[PDB]
């Protein structure tokens, strides 16, 4: 449950991401994969990436980063009214990709890390609070769908 002012902060922060969705998406995934190498194993199409240099050079990783952040941005712009947008992602990530909710926590924190890394001094405490709450809401609603599906 975010206030109007918190959603305003979220969407203000998101404008930073939308200016360079592929660069943000790439860095989010690289942060996820390098911080939590087990997550790489969930991607048949990225498990060949042995080094961060290879990850950085991967155009397909940037492409997927764009897909991920485009989806997330579409969800965030719903300001919590995202059941229709979230449902297929929860279902695909539980049933097809088999992504534990822990990895969604990892990527949520990776987003925060990337925002500070790319916008140092420009991702204020209020913005971090609002973005964190929005990612918690996202993760929590996914978690509810995971529970429905019995997925761990
Ligand atoms: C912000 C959180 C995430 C968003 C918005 C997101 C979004 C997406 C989207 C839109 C797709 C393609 C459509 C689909 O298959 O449903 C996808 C595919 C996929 N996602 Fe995610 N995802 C997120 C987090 C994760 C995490 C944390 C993992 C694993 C650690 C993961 C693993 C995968 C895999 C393996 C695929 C299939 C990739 C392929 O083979 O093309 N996702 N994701």
């Amino acid at each position: 449950g975010l206030s109007d002012g918190e959603w305003q902060q979220v969407l203000n922060v998101w404008g930073k991401v939308e200016a360079d969705i592929a660069g943000h998406g790439q860095e989010v995934l690289i942060r996820l994969f390098t911080g939590h190498p087990e997550t790489l194993e969930k991607f048949d199409k990225f498990k060949h990436l042995k080094t961060e240099a290879e990850m950085k050079a991967s155009e397909d990783l940037k492409k997927h980063g764009t897909v991920v952040l485009t989806a997330l941005g579409g969800i965030l712009k719903k300001k919590g009214h995202h059941e229709a947008e979230l449902k297929p992602l929860a279902q695909s990530h539980a049933t097809k990709h088999k992504i534990p909710i822990k990895y969604l926590e990892f990527i949520s924190d990776a987003i925060i890390h990337v925002l500070h890394s790319k916008h140092p001094g420009d991702f204020g405490a209020d913005a971090q609070g609002a973005m964190t709450k929005a990612l918690e809401l996202f993760r929590n609603d996914i978690a509810a769908k995971y529970k429905e599906l019995g997925f761990q």
